[PDB]
């Protein structure tokens, strides 16, 4: 079941490109008659090949309604799985779903999305997994009221005696989703995933509008390099403003996810009942 034959994997479209690899829309068509199920296939480098096998084993060990379903692999020279096969969600990434259907998604609908992302993250933390690229662009839409965490290319497992990990090479994702410890020291933990969540929370309560986006807004508040400016601003006490018509209660939780000390930050298991008291 988990061994999908590449010959039966028929190319449809490019789903995306991010963090060295690419995701393609394929049809797993063993009958060769265009009736088979659609699946999302990821493919990629020496440390890149160790990082693909890392992504595969992590996702394969993840079993949640709020994490993209792993379907299996399409093997190659090894021991070395040529490609990773995931479930396909035709609604796609939450960022463009938000933009496409905003006139229809209200506060209640956004809190349910928040609480679902939250339980997914609480689960990932339980597996000792730190996502490191939690953004609305990396959240998928299963149905109108069901979202899932995706893109585990930069995900890492935490050692049993360690609750944080330091990355050698700099960040390549948009800088605005990182915590001040990730920016200044490349330190990552479930606490740096919590900072990122409050940014996802900001994203939901803007419907990912490009004009007031995390990138567009720092651009206004900001010779000094653009990374050191955000470091300067965040350490001083500056934060993204309350999104247009955002409830005062949702915004306060955003600023707590944005506590400057990472130990002070609320956990995901702590975030959930608070998002669940605001209903849906
Ligand atoms: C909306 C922009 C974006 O990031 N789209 C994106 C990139 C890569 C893959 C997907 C994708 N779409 C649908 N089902 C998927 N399953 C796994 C990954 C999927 C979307």
């Amino acid at each position: 079941p988990t061994i999908f034959e590449e010959r039966h994997l028929k190319y449809i479209s490019q789903l995306g490109k991010g963090n060295f690899g690419s995701v393609e829309l394929c049809r797993y068509d063993p009958l060769g008659d265009n009736t088979g199920a659609l699946v999302a296939v990821k493919q990629l480098g020496p440390d890149q090949q160790r990082d693909f096998q890392r992504e595969i084993q992590i996702l394969k060990a993840l079993h949640s309604d709020f994490i993209v379903k792993y379907r299996g692999v399409s093997y190659g020279p090894g021991r070395q799985s040529l490609r990773l096969v995931m479930e396909y969600l035709p609604s796609g990434c939450l960022r463009d779903f938000l933009q496409r259907h905003r006139a229809r998604l209200d506060a209640s609908r956004l809190l349910l999305y928040s609480s679902q992302i939250c339980k997914g993250m609480e689960y990932l933390g339980s597996r000792r997994c730190v996502h490191r690229d939690l953004a609305a662009r990396n959240i998928l839409v299963e149905s109108e009221a069901h979202v899932k965490i995706a893109d585990f290319g930069l995900a890492k497992l935490l050692p049993l005696d360690k609750d944080y990990y330091v990355v050698r090479e700099p960040g390549q994702s948009p800088i605005f989703w990182y915590a001040p410890e990730s920016l200044s020291d490349n330190i990552f933990s479930r606490q740096s995933d919590v900072w990122s969540f409050g940014v996802v929370l900001y994203e939901l309560f803007t419907y990912c509008d490009k004009s007031c986006s995390p990138s567009a807004e720092f651009l206004r508040m900001m010779d000094v390099p653009a990374l050191s400016r955000l470091l300067e601003l965040l350490e001083e006490g500056q934060r993204l403003p309350a999104p247009p018509a955002c409830p005062a209660e949702v915004h306060e939780l955003m600023k707590l996810c944005w506590a400057p000390s990472p130990q002070d930050r609320p956990s995901f298991s702590a975030l959930g009942p608070q998002l669940d008291m605001l209903w849906s």
